[PDB]
């Protein structure tokens, strides 16, 4: 019983990192997992109109993604007939860490 002595709540909304210049985890051109499912390539990185903040343009390799390379009419990278997944960074993964190792 009882959690602690006094306690070990934050004061202020503060995380490992949510305040950065342009952060990411991922790039273009790198291999990712959306929502640890789908395993596509970030084509084109940068924010959308449809929606806030920043998103991965990640295309796949079967007609299975969201749109057709544009949303809602604004375009971001060439891709093929629902192919493109645009889902936030947090929601992404990475599989690839070295474009150039062995």
């Amino acid at each position: 019983g009882s959690s602690g002595s006094s306690g070990k709540s934050p004061s202020s909304p503060s995380l490992g990192s949510l305040q950065q210049r342009e952060g990411a985890k991922a790039e273009v051109g790198d291999q990712v997992l959306v929502a640890g499912q789908k395993q596509g390539i970030v084509r084109f990185y940068g924010k959308t109109d449809f929606a806030p903040g920043y998103w991965y343009g990640i295309e796949l390799d079967q007609p299975t993604g969201k749109h057709d390379g544009s949303v809602f009419g604004v375009r971001y990278f060439t891709c093929a007939p629902r192919h493109g997944v645009f889902a936030p960074a947090s929601r992404i993964q990475r599989i690839g860490s070295g474009p150039s190792s062995g």
